[PDB]
């Protein structure tokens, strides 16, 4: 009641003659000669009454027991009613089934600025063959930014995972592509492969940058509403909303500044939005922020100095300084340059455009004379009042601008003794 | 013709500015017998300064120089007076500033808000104060209560005024410090350098800078086969220091794990509690490899993975099995004339259950006209008493088979056995 043993390969076509067992039954045992009782998987192996042990088909040893060492089948046979024996048939594995990959390729996503060291488990393959003939190494198309760690399992199954070697950046490289191979371990080691698409996702890692921290532009007073002041710009390399800068004024900034100026948020054009006045205020300073729409925003800023320019938008003004500012008087015997009154040569506008000169109408007994702050009305000749009591002067005064402006203070002058 | 004078501001009680009548005489002016020696024609803001019939020049108010002329290096009253008759005379009063206005912030509190992840050299502008004093009596500098992480840069503008600007001197981290409170104060250039102050509230806002750390990389806990639904395999943990949403982790499997894996195992996505969810079986499959990811709900996230190995435990749930190895399933034949060890048939003792739970003993029924003889993998039905066909043509035998497990499982197979002649 003793055993036998026989090796046959797999994937070997039908009827392939494994052993003549009638001759072997002699060589250490007893002597239809044989009757068959029990064989596992008779799909594979039939016997013959001649003692001939033949195969029935191509064996898919990989199918019925993938990735395992020694996979045999056995059977029991009886002599001419005599004692029995066990034949065991191990099915040696061929390197026929090469590495598979389920998908043809796989996409994966990684946030930029993931650390150097980060890992990603990705395992996928199939090499149904067992032992040395199974899977043994995966490997990437070698590069200086992405490496690989095979981690060897307790079974034997070589799993792998994707290490991130060097520091990452989306503004530089926004996607990578690699070829990922998977190898066998047969004398002619076979291998399929797959493409690997990496996609480097946008971290809001830059913040708005201004060209210079201070801008210094000139604009004219009483300007039209919606006239330009400056188109600002803040730069962001980041994707979409993580790079979509938006602009704003920030402080109270003199509540003037709020309603003297408008701002387009999406594009950074500071517009006029009110009656600018030199003679209200001669310079403006506006604090402008600009942040991205992303998360962890760090707004950048600037200051914009608007030097507002004087236009000649105010006439002159002539005030007469006395009791009764519509009329005055002096003597018949009034001497050389009796100062009868002072007057104000007064203008609001800056410098050039508010420098007043003033004559006196026509040929007249009264002259006029200037000093720094005001003007001295001083007589030139004398009235023999004898004939004529009064005569009502007007005083002419034009500023020195363009287009220049005027005004005139008419008043009276009788004479006494 | 010309006279220059000087008063301080905020001087009540009509203080005596000068005696123009004396100073006109010292320079040389009209000796009018007539009484209003000087006649006042013009004066900018008479509200402040009233002259006198007898040539005095007295004041009329606590003058506020900072009101009418804030932040400006000159603020003059000028007034003109004609002689008794003949000549004119311009009088000037330069009002000197004194430090009666200290700096002032608009509130008593400034709440700002920085993000973590803001680099060193990042800046923020900030309003400043209101010192309507003039010259150095105005604001000259600002200061933060000094520290190692924040500082200030004051920039001095063309106007003369000083503008402060909050710079971020060193690398920030919420997880270690989430709030700073500082004192922002603003100084004069006064003889007593007067100085008001205000609170600053930096508030470091959470960036999603951390990604879950798993307690280990490979977890390995064992569960019984046929174990019922919701019997827990392992409670997992991964840790995020970050705030709220950016902190809140969720747990799940990732790959085509094994279509079975998901059929057998749940996982609560909030807690990291992998429960059971199916008829888990040893004789189906003895170990699994569940691949768990945990990522934080929040911006520019990085996930974190681990591998839990669940060893399934063979319990004695599958029976023994007794397969007779003859062509006829239920009966067997043999001659009455047998030689005391005629092997009539074979039988399969067999059990799925691994190791000890499926190693099977097996016996006959009672009294033994025949006998069974266990070998490796199968047994052999030999004979014993070699009996007569004339008395008993047939017997109805039964085999027993009990495994070496607890609770111990047994089954049986009985059959007939007629006898012939040869
Ligand atoms: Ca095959
Ligand atoms: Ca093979
Ligand atoms: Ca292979
Ligand atoms: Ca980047
Ligand atoms: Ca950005
Ligand atoms: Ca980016
Ligand atoms: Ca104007
Ligand atoms: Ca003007
Ligand atoms: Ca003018
Ligand atoms: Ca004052
Ligand atoms: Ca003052
Ligand atoms: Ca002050
Ligand atoms: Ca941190
Ligand atoms: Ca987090
Ligand atoms: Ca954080
Ligand atoms: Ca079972
Ligand atoms: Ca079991
Ligand atoms: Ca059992
Ligand atoms: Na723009
Ligand atoms: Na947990």
């Amino acid at each position: 009641v003793f055993n036998l043993k026989y090796t046959v390969e797999e994937e070997l076509r039908a009827g392939t003659k494994i052993a003549n067992v009638t001759a072997d039954a002699k060589v250490a045992g007893f002597a239809p000669y044989l009757r068959v009782i029990s064989n596992s998987e008779p799909r594979w192996v039939n016997l013959s009454p001649a003692g001939l042990l033949i195969t029935k088909q191509k064996i898919d040893r990989d199918a019925v027991c993938r990735q395992t060492p020694k996979c045999f089948i056995s059977l029991e046979v009886m002599s001419n009613s005599m004692e029995i024996c066990v034949i065991k048939i191990e099915i040696i594995d061929v390197n026929d089934n090469a590495p598979r990959f389920p998908t043809n390729h796989i996409d994966i996503e990684i946030s930029e600025n993931a650390a150097p060291g980060t890992r990603f488990p990705l395992e996928g393959a199939s090499d149904p063959d067992s032992g040395s003939n199974g899977i043994q190494t995966y490997t990437i198309t070698p590069n200086d930014i992405f490496g690989l760690e095979i981690k060897t399992r307790g079974d034997g199954s070589k799993i792998a995972e994707l290490v991130v070697e060097k520091t990452l950046d989306r503004e530089t490289q926004s996607r990578y592509t690699f070829e990922l191979t998977a190898e066998d371990g047969g004398d002619p080691p076979k291998s399929g492969t797959v493409q690997l698409n990496i996609k480097v996702i946008d971290s809001n890692d830059n913040n708005p940058v201004f060209d210079e921290p201070v801008y210094t532009v000139n604009v004219l007073e009483n300007s039209p509403i919606n006239t330009l002041v400056i188109d600002l710009n803040a730069t962001d390399p980041d994707e979409g909303t993580n790079g979509e800068v938006v602009y704003s004024f920030i402080n109270f900034v003199s509540n003037l500044t709020k309603q003297m100026f408008k701002i387009d948020p999406k594009t950074g054009v500071i517009t006029v939005n009110g009656v600018l006045d030199h003679e209200e205020l001669h310079i403006h300073e506006i604090d402008v922020q600009a942040k991205d729409l992303g998360p962890n925003s760090i707004p950048a800023h600037c200051k914009v100095i608007v030097n507002v320019i004087d236009i000649n938008d105010n006439a002159p003004e002539i005030k007469l300084l006395s009791e009764n500012s519509e009329m005055v008087e002096v003597s018949e015997n009034a001497p050389l340059g009796y100062v009868i009154a002072l007057v104000r040569v007064s203008d609001n506008d800056s410098g050039a455009n508010g420098k007043v000169q003033c004559r006196l109408q026509g040929n007249v007994p009264f002259r006029l004379n200037e000093f720094e702050s005001f003007s001295t009305l001083l007589v030139d000749g004398r009235l023999d009042r004898e004939q004529r009591d009064m005569y009502n002067l007007t005083i002419l005064a034009e500023d020195s601008g363009y287009p220049p402006l005027r005004s005139s203070k008419s008043f009276a002058v009788k004479v006494t003794d």
